This record gives structure tokens, C-alpha cells and sequence, in this order.
């Protein structure tokens, strides 16, 4: 019942990318995270899934519908694609944590409630999420566990932590994403400062919580101490969190655990045995 350690490793998780990250952090990955879109069939996923299961890890897939908005989805216009994914995931048989339409309380994704076209509402979101789950259950894909998500902050008009919550009957895990951006954009914020408000909201739901994406910048503060403090906070005060999934990518800023030697040493120590 210890905290599970996961990561998006900055590239799709081939066998070598998983093993390299495990060498890097000095520990097994309990969870391996990958991002795919809604024009990707399971056969493209399968070699990555095999690598993850062969390593003895849980695959978490963030499933991003760039190709269909919530109205599209709830009206059934993607159902052939959803049905094929469900059938293929059932046939695969292994436990997959699937996180569709994430960060919908932001404004950066075309399925999010804050997205500037105004097309996605609480109602269309909930109906879309429920429709996906319904199709998977009709196809016997009970191995697929459903992850609800919020961004740490509500960004854009109409956004909230729970307005778009599809209900306990459709969710196995909840989750929060968030970053300490430092001065890269923004101000330096502790893990608590980033995550406390969203956690308070999700703690009202009797589902375990995953920190599905998090990381810190180097600039504007001490990233090594931030990492030490983040994991201590998770263990001390975020008792409903069961997993911490770092976002290891040199992208908007260097989120990587090895953005500096000091950060790497702190991460290796913080994740524990
Ligand atoms: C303006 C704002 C405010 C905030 O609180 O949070 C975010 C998050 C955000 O995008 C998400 O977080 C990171 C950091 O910006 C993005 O990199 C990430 O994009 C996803 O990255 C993966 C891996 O590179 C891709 O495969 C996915 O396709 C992509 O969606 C977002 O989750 C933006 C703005 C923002």
C-alpha cells in the first residue's frame, strides 16, 4: 500500500525507454504513462503495452480526442472507433488505466469546458465520458479502469473541479495534474500550493487519487528541495493519493528529474524503496 511511482518518460515507452528511466531514478516504475490520440488504434499501442507489462508495470494511457469534441462523442459519431478500442483492449485482457478527455477544467484542449469555442459544457462532457464507459462495458472490457481528471487550477470560463464529474458509477480513480512553473512563463509554488485545492475537492469522492502529471521547473527556486518536500507532502498530508506520476520531458521547461544533478539526487532519495 506504499505510494506507487510512475512516469511519462518523455517518449513513448519502449522497453529501452522504460529501462533507462528505471536506471535513471534507481527504482522500478510501478506505472508507465503514455499519451495517444483518437486516431490511434490499439495495434499501435500494443508493442508499448507489451513492454510495460513485461516490465511488471501498470500502463496508464491518456487518451486525447483531438479528433472529436464532446458533442461528437456523446452523439455517437466516434462510436466505431471507441468500439474497436474496447474490443481490442478486452482481447488484450491486462489491466489498463485509461484517462480520456483529461484536464477538462482547463482551456487548452478542444474537449475542455474552458475551450474558447464554448462547445463543451458540463452536460456534454458527462454524457461523452459516460458513453465511452458504456461502450467499453458492453464489450466486456472490465480490465479497463477509468481515470477522471482535473487540472490543479480551473482555467477558462465555466471551469470547476466537479461540475464535469461523470459519477462514481463511471470512475475507478480520480487524478490531478499540475506543475510548479517557477518563473518560466508565473511564480514558484510548492507542491501544496499547486495541489491542495484540487485535492480538497477530490477528497469528497470515495475513489483513490493519482497525481497523473506533475513536475517542477529549475528556475525561480530550489528544485531539489521542492522534490523532497513534494514527496514528503504526498505521504504526510495527501493520504488518499495512491500514485505519483512524474512528467519527465524537456519541453516547455526542463521538467525532467535530471534537469540538474541536485534534482536527480533529490528525486532518487524522495521516491523511496
Ligand atoms: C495555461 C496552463 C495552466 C496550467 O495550470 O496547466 C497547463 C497545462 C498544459 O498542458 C498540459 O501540461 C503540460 C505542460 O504545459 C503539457 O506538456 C501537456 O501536454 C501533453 O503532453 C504530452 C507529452 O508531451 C503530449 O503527448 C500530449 O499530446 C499533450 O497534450 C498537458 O497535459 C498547458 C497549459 C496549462
Amino acid at each position: 500500500s506504499g505510494l506507487k511511482i510512475g512516469a511519462w518518460v518523455g517518449t513513448q515507452p519502449s522497453e529501452s525507454a522504460i529501462k533507462s528511466f528505471q536506471e535513471l531514478q534507481g527504482r522500478k516504475l510501478d506505472i508507465v504513462h503514455q499519451f495517444i490520440n483518437w486516431s490511434t488504434d490499439f495495434s499501435w499501442v500494443r508493442p508499448y503495452a507489451d513492454a510495460v507489462y513485461n516490465n511488471g508495470s501498470i500502463l496508464m494511457i491518456t487518451w486525447e480526442p483531438w479528433e472529436y469534441n464532446t458533442v461528437d462523442i456523446k452523439n455517437g459519431k466516434a462510436d466505431a472507433y471507441i468500439t474497436r478500442m474496447a474490443q481490442d483492449m478486452k482481447a488484450y485482457g491486462k489491466e489498463i488505466w485509461l484517462r480520456p478527455l483529461h484536464e477538462a477544467n482547463g482551456d487548452w484542449y478542444p474537449w475542455a469546458i474552458g475551450y474558447s469555442s464554448r462547445v463543451n459544457t458540463n452536460e456534454t462532457y458527462i454524457a461523452a465520458f459516460r458513453h465511452i464507459v458504456d461502450i467499453f462495458r458492453a464489450n466486456g472490457a472490465t480490465n479497463v479502469k477509468w481515470v477522471f481528471n482535473v487540472n490543479c487550477d480551473n482555467v477558462g470560463n465555466g471551469t470547476s473541479y466537479l461540475g464535469h464529474y461523470p459519477g462514481d458509477n463511471y470512475v475507478d480513480y480520480t487524478s490531478i495534474d499540475g506543475y510548479n512553473w517557477g518563473t518560466t512563463q508565473s511564480q514558484w509554488q510548492s507542491f501544496d500550493q499547486v495541489f491542495s485545492r484540487a485535492y480538497q475537492a477530490l477528497a469528497s469522492i470515495n475513489k483513490p487519487i493519482i497525481i497523473a502529471q506533475f513536475a517542477s521547473a529549475e528556475i525561480g527556486g530550489n528544485k531539489a528541495r521542492w522534490i523532497t518536500e513534494a514527496y514528503n507532502s504526498i505521504r504526510t498530508s495527501y493520504n488518499k493519493v495512491i500514485a505519483a506520476v512524474w512528467f519527465h520531458e524537456n519541453k516547455e521547461t526542463d521538467w525532467r528529474i535530471n534537469s540538474s544533478p541536485e534534482a536527480l539526487a533529490a528525486y532518487r532519495e524522495a521516491i523511496g524503496a
